[PDB]
This record gives structure tokens, C-alpha cells and sequence, in this order.
């Protein structure tokens, strides 16, 4: 039944899932009033709603986030192994401790966006945009801009 409410919360316009989240508690997630209905974010949002506040690192595996604007989202701590990030902007972005495990971020533009203990396993990084790498070591600025990261 749970999949029931995931499935009526996303198929709202964004300022009445805005609303939803605001009546659960999950006002700290305001990025999920703009994922878009598909079978991997029914599921991403089911996680967030059994046991909505049980959850504090924002856990995003498997969601698909491609071709949103995302600028200034804050994700700390978050979980977006396997997630689809492609061509989206996440602008001055806090990523910090964000696990990219196997995530694709081709084409998506994270300038700006603070990096600090970020894994970066496996990730699809061709033409994503990383700015000056804010976090990254050197070891990391050196195996992401190898494999297609570009770095301003």
C-alpha cells in the first residue's frame, strides 16, 4: 500500500508534493518535489516513506535524477550509489561524504560543489563538469580528469 502513496505523491505538480512533504516532516528533501515519475524514483521515494524522519542521510540509490536543476542542493552524507545524475546542474552543490559508487554523471554540471570525502567508485564521469575539484584530494583530481572529467 506504501507504494500506493509514492506513486499519488509524484504524480502531483511540485508545490503540492512541496505541500505533502510539509504535512510528513520530509521539508529538509525539498529536491523531491521535482523527481520525475518512473519506476526508479517510485521506489527511491517508498524508502523515504516507510518511516519518513527515520531516514537522515538522504538515501537517492538508484534514483534517476538526470536533467534536473538541483543548484544548491545540500546531499551530506547522502547515498546516490548507482543513481542517474546525467546532464543534470547541481550548482554550488554540498556533496560532501556523497557516495557516487557506479552512479552516472555524464554531462552534469557540479561546479562549485564542495567534494569532501566523496567516492567516486565506478562513476560515469564523462564531460561532468567538476569546477576546480572543492574537496578533492589529488590522487582524485588526477583519476576523474582520466576518466573525462573536465576541471574549469
Amino acid at each position: 500500500d506504501i507504494r500506493s502513496q509514492s506513486i499519488h505523491f509524484l504524480e502531483q505538480s511540485p508545490s503540492e508534493r512541496l505541500q505533502i512533504l510539509q504535512e510528513l516532516g520530509l521539508g529538509r528533501f525539498k529536491f523531491l518535489s521535482k523527481i520525475r515519475l518512473n519506476d526508479s524514483n517510485v521506489d527511491c521515494v517508498i524508502r523515504f516513506f516507510q518511516n519518513p524522519g527515520q531516514m537522515k542521510f538522504p538515501n537517492l540509490s538508484g534514483a534517476d535524477l538526470s536533467e534536473l536543476n538541483l543548484d544548491e542542493v545540500s546531499l551530506i552524507r547522502g547515498n546516490l550509489s548507482e543513481a542517474n545524475l546525467q546532464g543534470s546542474s547541481l550548482l554550488n552543490a554540498d556533496l560532501i561524504f556523497v557516495n557516487f559508487t557506479k552512479a552516472d554523471l555524464r554531462k552534469a554540471d557540479l561546479r562549485g560543489a564542495t567534494l569532501n570525502g566523496t567516492v567516486w567508485l565506478d562513476t560515469l564521469v564523462d564531460e561532468c563538469q567538476l569546477g576546480i575539484g572543492n574537496g578533492l584530494t589529488k590522487q582524485q583530481r588526477k583519476d576523474l580528469q582520466l576518466r573525462g572529467a573536465e576541471f574549469n
